[PDB]
């Protein structure tokens, strides 16, 4: 089952975002190139990680109530954040 977060378009998100479940994170970047694509900052409690993105699929496994912080891309992408549950 895949839990929609966040879908939208540019190089950074509007908001911050709660993951809801245990399960992974996956972070779909798509644009008409391929690579190295950005960075996510995720936080759980008193931990902060920070994530290279590549375009496509990008899977973080992650503990429900985790937080979505930053994510900062380098060019125009559009931009699909859902869980695997």
């Amino acid at each position: 089952e895949n839990y929609l977060i966040y879908s939208g378009f540019g190089t950074s998100l509007p908001q911050t975002y709660t993951i809801p479940a245990n399960g992974y994170l996956i972070i779909s970047i798509t644009n008409t190139s391929t690579g190295n694509i950005g960075q996510i900052t995720l936080t759980i409690g008193s931990t902060t990680m920070t994530f290279n993105l590549q375009t496509g699929e990008n899977k973080i496994p992650v503990i429900a109530g985790t937080q979505i912080t930053n994510m900062t891309l380098t060019s125009s992408s559009a931009i699909l954040i859902y869980e695997e549950v």
